[PDB]
């Protein structure tokens, strides 16, 4: 019952199958009855006919997506006969016009990246149940010909997104049920009354893009003639009383009218990115009629050509009482003085500041005292000195702050700044910082003990790409309470390290450790994570530079520990036994190992995983279940090891992940695989298997262990012979 | 008569032999008898016995560095040589200095080797030594000098014992020494007696001891204290003729002005790597140097500290004779009129390097107010708008690249903040010349005006930047320009080329010009050299778009063209032939091309260099002569070239170029040119050569045809068969 080419999983208890990305010419038959969900994206599949789903009536969700992979012939009536069809994705297929003949129970219909010109009745007004509709990048043609009154009938529509494509005007007779409109980057430079009449229950309106600003577009930017900005009626919006989502980013707008907001009460997210509003930020009367917004986003909106003394915000500012998140990157300014930030004070619910690439030489840093709820200070790509179409496009989503950061209380991010040196005054009068960033900041300071004192509970310190000098012992060690330390790609002596009564993650990667001094260990209590990633342990260890067999055991906390990037080619027997037994999680990947002693594996007791990735080893052992009895997952991949040892799949409960692809194992014999297992996967895929009449021995093992999954069946190629090259071992005679 | 495997060359009278990088596991028995200086460097040879040199009377120079890439030399193997006079012997690990070398030795090299013994053994007999190194030896136990052991060498000249744990300077050193080299020595202490005998010392190199570590190249292990070299009061009384003085990297606080009272001829001094902000600020040392031309007080920054201005001294007035200040790692914020006044009465200071100070702004018009001003290094600040034979503590490296600086003044503000160019940001300025605007993150949209206050500017460098030269009037205002450098530019219409009367180079290369607005073609009446590499002239020239055929056409005096590195497949026929018919040099390298039209070079008589290395090109022509008739360098390296053409061998190709490519072998129908050919150089090693009896026929060739010069003999190699493999051509039957 072994699943080919799909791989079948019971999630919750509908089927999904996932056959994505294996190469498939064709829609296979021999997916199974019962499943519901289908996922055939970024295959070669050419031709869906009304023969391509055959006796899948419980399919709900079919995926097609990108199809052939760098168009898709479908027939008329080809998901007809799927009566259970809910969810229809057809994106990037290169389809001329919308399929005709398409299930009414579809409620999901995504046809993003096509050359659909034609939105007909035909194709549309039959699909009465459709609720999402997706027809993004089609037009990006002259204009797209919409059909007088084509959504009209689908009166269960709650999502049109009609982004990309050449409309010049938003189309006619949409229906009343619509909640989300999107029309980026359409090519509508003008707005009338009548275009959003019968939509009282709109809660987004995207209507960014048109008449855009261009500042580094991932996709082509025509800006409007005579520079001009979308022509937004006044009486525009006076019947949207339920919209939440307002997106007006790269339109242009020089001026904000307060009459676009009168009947909008509910306005939670105000999007006015790419325009030209520094005269809108600094008087703004629309400031006064948004009560309830959380998210305002003014991000560059520059002047271009000019770099004022300070920032002029309105006094305005000062009713968004409902104020959470403050985003006016790109504004350009050369300081922030505690007067310019007062309308923001008093605003009780305000807890992100954005103020990134502005180009600030001094911020005031007061200021940040006097604010309330203050969470997060977003000041990265500064000039502070020492003492995809289903993508938001104009604004980040990802965190400002990496969450685990974040996490511990009030963030401060000062990274790509010129902070050279930590100056003697850098961190007077900010606020208890538990958060700081001071990554690539060229930052050369000499840690002496003495230059976090102003903000000692910092929790997480990020301090990677710098050129530090961390050798004295008290470096640091003001910071008491530092549970996370970041010192990556920082261009020795760590007695500093045992000082930190509670650090538990430290990052060393890629700091270029060839040589220790005096305290030839690392001793600390409560470290738990170690990464020495792109160090030179090769150099450490030598026939004469015994000094470093101890250098990790004074860990004694230790449970993970990456040693990858060390340029490994022998590790001493009396260096491997003096690791942190404590150790659950070791790395020694991508390193270029040509042996590993088995046997040591006796002394770690709590080890569950041992990755062993990108290495040159060539055999393993037999008796690996006597020496360890917790490994649960053992990654071997890309290795050399051209034969599998007799028993390696049994006595071994504990293994539940065996990784041995892209190795050189030709064939898997049955007194190798004589399980006289708790093993759930094993990967083999990239292997050169001689699939001749000897591979019929591994093949029964795969009948008969059912529960043992084998993922990327379509990948487990035969090498040899000429005849059955190319092919999937589980497809032989 | 064809010398192997050395390269021989009667250079000046005197043969040469470059036999160098060959793999050579032993000296040569095939060298000629009458070369003079046999090179044999990086090398495998591992023993060197009286019987390597036999019949070799007229050998003056022999180098044996890094061999093997430690050295066995018997004693008395150079004693039969008795015109020997520079042998060379670095990183060759020996434990000692070789004993038995000619008395006919002036210059003699051991550097990087394991000799910790200078006795008089090997060295006294050596009377005519005029040049003698022996740095990096105990890099180690103590350097043990015998008493007196350079004493009866009375023509040494120079004498290095730098980068050796010396503790204390030799006595008893001849008094014909005229440079002295003691850099990174361990010596912390200078006695009145230490050069006492040495009236004749033009330079006496101290640096490194007691040192400052600042990012060294090499170990560096402060003084005991923070301690500086101790330099008597007296010590350097008797030292006359000094012109050199390297105190670089010695931790001296304060300069003592009686070491310079009897030194009136010192020309340079370095002084960088120390703690001299208080002897820069006072320098009561500046009164005794009046004939200083070099003064270098880099990297003498306090840590920690960042002062509003540089303090420099009124003494710094007296240096009359200053020709070159260096000043960079002072670590200053402001540049002000009244800080450099002292400087700007010296009548010929014209370089002021001031680099690697952190200066946030500058009166710029204090440069206005000096007399003899060529070079003004500003690089790596913060401008804002509106080797054991190296010098390894002064920059040798030309400060601004010499073609700009030919120009005249030179101004360099690169890697400095300049993120947009602000209206007032060169008023006050010289005539400048030279300007290098790199890296500086500028995003100006160039409109013609920002260079009116420095409009004779004739190169420009604004490479590394993300500026926008769409409008046809960029950059015009600068009538005079010569060399544009746009290189590496993020952010096409390039009108404003055609607008210049004088522009000579233009540098497009890694700006990723994929399309072109309105104006298709590039035109220019004065243009010579056009660099287009790293762009996409593939998408230029494709079956949809035939827009851009002409591109370079306009370009009617342009004489070299690069078109590497445009993901190139297949060129047009029309597209070629619009290139511009004046083309000397044409580049085509390092492209994807399957194939060359060679019929179409008939449109280009004064084409001399045809670049068409790194491609897939299959084949060549047989009528090659008939198209081109003054081709004289034809370079086609890594090609897939696997058969050349009977009649191959144009009376105008001087420098065959067929490396690296897919040749078995070499017919006599393709090389019997019947009159008389004038190729001086034919490449062909990294071929796969079938070093069978068919090969005879092209080496009956090389033996008649000596005058043409097959370069790297050893690397043209035999593929097969079995018994040849990994041999020369030149060594078979
Ligand atoms: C103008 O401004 C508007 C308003 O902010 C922007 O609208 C957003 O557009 C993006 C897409 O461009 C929307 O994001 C997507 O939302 C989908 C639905 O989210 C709901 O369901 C999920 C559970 O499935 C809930 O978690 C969520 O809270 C919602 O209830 C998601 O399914 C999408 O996720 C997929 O894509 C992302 C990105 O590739 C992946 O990371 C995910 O793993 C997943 O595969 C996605 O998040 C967003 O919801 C819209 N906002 C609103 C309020 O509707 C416009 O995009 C903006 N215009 C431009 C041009 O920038
Ligand atoms: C210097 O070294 C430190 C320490 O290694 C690095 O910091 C860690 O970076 C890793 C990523 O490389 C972080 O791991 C990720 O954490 C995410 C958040 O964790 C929460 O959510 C998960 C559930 O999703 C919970 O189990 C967990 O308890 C947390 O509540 C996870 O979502 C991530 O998992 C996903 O991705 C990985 C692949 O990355 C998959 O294997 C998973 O199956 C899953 O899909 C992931 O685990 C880790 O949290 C960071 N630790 C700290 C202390 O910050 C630095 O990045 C490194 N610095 C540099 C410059 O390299
Ligand atoms: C402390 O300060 C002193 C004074 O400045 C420094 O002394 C200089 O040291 C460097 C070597 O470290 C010397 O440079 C070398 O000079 C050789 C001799 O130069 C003479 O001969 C050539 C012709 O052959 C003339 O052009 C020249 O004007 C001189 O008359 C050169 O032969 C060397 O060239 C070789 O090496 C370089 C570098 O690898 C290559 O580029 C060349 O192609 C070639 O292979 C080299 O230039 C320099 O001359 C010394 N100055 C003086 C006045 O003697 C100390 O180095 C410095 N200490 C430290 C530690 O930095
Ligand atoms: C953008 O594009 C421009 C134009 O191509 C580049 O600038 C040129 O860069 C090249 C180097 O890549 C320069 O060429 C070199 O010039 C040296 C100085 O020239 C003088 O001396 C020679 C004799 O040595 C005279 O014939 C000449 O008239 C000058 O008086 C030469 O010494 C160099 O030759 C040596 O090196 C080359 C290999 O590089 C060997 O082939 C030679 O045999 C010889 O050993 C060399 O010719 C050129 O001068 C620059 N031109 C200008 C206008 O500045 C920019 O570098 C490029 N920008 C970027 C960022 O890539
Ligand atoms: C401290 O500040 C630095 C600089 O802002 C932060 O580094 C940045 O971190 C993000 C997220 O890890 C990186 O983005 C990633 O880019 C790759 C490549 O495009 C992409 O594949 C990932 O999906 C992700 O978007 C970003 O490149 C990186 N920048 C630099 C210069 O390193 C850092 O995360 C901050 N630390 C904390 C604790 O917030
Ligand atoms: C304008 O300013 C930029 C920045 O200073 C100059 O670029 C720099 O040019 C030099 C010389 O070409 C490069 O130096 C080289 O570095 C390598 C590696 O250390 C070394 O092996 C070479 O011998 C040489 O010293 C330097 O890397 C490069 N820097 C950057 C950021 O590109 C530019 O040359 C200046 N232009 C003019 C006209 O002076
Ligand atoms: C948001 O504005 C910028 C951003 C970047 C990034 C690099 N260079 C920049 C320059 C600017 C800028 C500022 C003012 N006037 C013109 C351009
Ligand atoms: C020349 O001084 C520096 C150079 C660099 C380069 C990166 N960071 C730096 C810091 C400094 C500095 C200045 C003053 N006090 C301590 C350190
Ligand atoms: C569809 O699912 C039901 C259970 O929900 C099952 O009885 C039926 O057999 C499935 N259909 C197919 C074709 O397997
Ligand atoms: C502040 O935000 C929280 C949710 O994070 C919300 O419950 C609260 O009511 C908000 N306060 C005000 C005054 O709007
Ligand atoms: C906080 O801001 C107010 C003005 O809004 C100012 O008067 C006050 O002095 C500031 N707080 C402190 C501690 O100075
Ligand atoms: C370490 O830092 C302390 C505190 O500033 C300082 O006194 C001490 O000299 C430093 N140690 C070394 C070895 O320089
Ligand atoms: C070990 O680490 C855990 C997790 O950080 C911590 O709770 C525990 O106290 C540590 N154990 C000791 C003995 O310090
Ligand atoms: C493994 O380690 C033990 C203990 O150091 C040693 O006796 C044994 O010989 C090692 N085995 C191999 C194969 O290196
Ligand atoms: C050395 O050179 C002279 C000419 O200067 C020549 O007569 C003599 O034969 C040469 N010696 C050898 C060994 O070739
Ligand atoms: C200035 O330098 C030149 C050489 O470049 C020299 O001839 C001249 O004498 C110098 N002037 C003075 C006053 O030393
Ligand atoms: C040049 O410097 C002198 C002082 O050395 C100053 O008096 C003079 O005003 C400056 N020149 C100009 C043009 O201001
Ligand atoms: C080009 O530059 C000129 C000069 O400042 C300006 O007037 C013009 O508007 C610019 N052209 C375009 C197309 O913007
Ligand atoms: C062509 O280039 C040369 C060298 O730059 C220049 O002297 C000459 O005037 C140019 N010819 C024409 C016709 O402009
Ligand atoms: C070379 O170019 C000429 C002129 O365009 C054309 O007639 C000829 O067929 C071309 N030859 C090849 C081999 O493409």
């Amino acid at each position: 019952s072994r699943s080919y080419p799909c791989d079948e999983k019971k999630q919750n208890d509908s089927v999904i199958a996932e056959c994505s990305n294996r190469r498939l010419q064709e829609v296979p038959q021999t997916v199974g009855k019962y499943v519901t969900e289908l996922d055939l994206s970024d295959n070669f599949i050419t031709h869906i006919t009304n023969e391509s789903f055959q006796g899948l009536q419980n399919l709900t969700k079919i995926n097609l997506n990108h199809n052939p992979n760098v168009g898709l012939n479908i027939t008329d009536g080809a998901f007809l006969n799927l009566k259970n069809l809910r969810e229809l994705l057809l994106e990037d297929n290169q389809l001329p016009q919308i399929p005709s003949g398409l299930p009414e129970s579809l409620t999901e219909l995504s046809l993003i990246q096509n050359n659909i010109y034609n939105i007909t009745k035909e194709g549309i007004s039959r699909l009465i149940n459709l609720k999402n509709l997706y027809l993004a990048w089609n037009c990006y043609c002259e204009k797209t010909n919409i059909e007088d009154g084509v959504f009209e009938t689908l009166t269960n529509l709650e999502l049109l997104s009609l982004s990309f494509n050449s409309l010049s005007h938003v189309p006619p007779k949409l229906p009343s049920s619509l909640r989300k409109l999107f029309l980026s980057n359409t090519q509508i430079k003008y707005i009338s009354e009548e275009d959003f009449k019968g939509l009282i229950n709109l809660t987004l309106l995207d209507l960014s893009g048109n008449c855009p600003r261009c500042f580094n577009a991932p996709f082509p930017c025509v800006p409007c003639d005579g520079g001009a900005s979308i022509n937004i009626d006044r009486f525009a919006f006076q019947n949207l009383t339920q919209l939440r989502y307002l997106n007006l980013s790269s339109t242009s707008l020089r001026k904000i009218n307060a009459a676009w907001f009168k009947n909008m009460p509910h306005l939670k997210v105000l999007d006015l990115e790419f325009n030209y509003l520094v005269g809108e930020i600094a008087s703004g009367a629309f400031l006064t009629m948004l009560p309830r917004l959380e998210i305002l986003d003014l991000s560059f909106n520059y002047i271009k050509g000019s770099y004022p003394q300070h920032i002029n915000i309105s006094r305005n500012f000062s009713k968004l009482l409902s104020l959470r998140a403050l985003h006016l990157r790109g504004y350009v300014f050369q300081e922030l003085r505690e007067d310019d930030f007062q309308p923001l004070m008093q605003l009780p619910n305000l807890s992100t500041i954005n103020l990134g690439i502005n180009f600030i030489k001094q911020i005031d840093f007061k200021l940040f005292q006097n604010f309330s709820n203050l969470e997060i200070i977003y000041l990265s790509e500064n000039r502070i000195s020492p003492l995809d179409p289903h993508s938001n496009f104009y604004h980040f989503t990802r965190p400002l702050i990496k969450p685990q950061c974040a996490a511990y209380g009030k963030a401060l991010d000062l990274s790509l700044n010129s902070i050279f040196f930590i100056g003697p005054n850098q961190f007077e009068n900010l606020p208890d910082i538990a958060c700081l960033n001071l990554s690539a900041n060229s930052n050369a300071q000499v840690l002496s003990g003495t230059e976090f004192s102003a903000i000692p509970h910092v929790k997480y310190l990020d301090l990677t790409n710098n050129r530090l000098d961390f050798d004295n012992a008290s470096a640091l060690t003001e910071l008491s309470d530092l549970e996370v330390l970041d010192l990556s790609y920082n261009s020795h002596h760590l007695e500093f390290i045992q000082n930190f009564t509670n650090l538990k993650v430290l990052n060393l990667s890629h700091n270029n450790i060839y040589t220790l001094t005096d305290k030839y260990n690392l001793e600390s209590k409560s470290l738990v994570e170690l990464v020495f990633s792109g160090n030179r342990l090769d150099i450490l260890w030598n026939d004469d530079d015994n000094r470093y067999i101890s250098i990790f055991k004074g860990l004694k906390n230790l449970t993970r520990l990456d040693l990858s990037l060390n340029r490994l080619k022998h590790i001493p027997n009396e260096a491997f036994l003096n690791l942190p037994a404590s150790l659950t999680e070791l790395h020694i990947n991508d390193n270029m190992l040509k042996f590993f002693n088995w046997t040591l594996l006796q002394q770690f007791p709590r080890l569950e995983l041992l990755d062993l990735r990108g290495n040159k080893l060539l055999f393993l052992t037999d008796s690996l279940s006597d020496f360890t009895s917790s490994l649960r997952t053992l990654l071997l991949s890309h290795n050399r090891i051209s034969h599998l040892p007799s028993g390696f799949l049994s006595e071994v409960s504990s293994l539940k992940h065996l990784d041995l692809s892209s190795n050189l194992l030709k064939t898997i014999n049955k007194s190798a695989l004589e399980t006289k297992t708790k093993l759930s996967m094993l990967e083999l895929h990239g292997n050169p298997f001689e699939c001749t009449c000897d591979i019929g021995d591994f093949r029964r093992w795969m009948d008969e262990h059912l529960n043992v999954k084998i993922p990327r069946l379509v990948d487990v190629i035969c090498a040899s012979p000429g005849d059955q090259r190319g092919k999937s071992i589980v497809s032989l005679e």
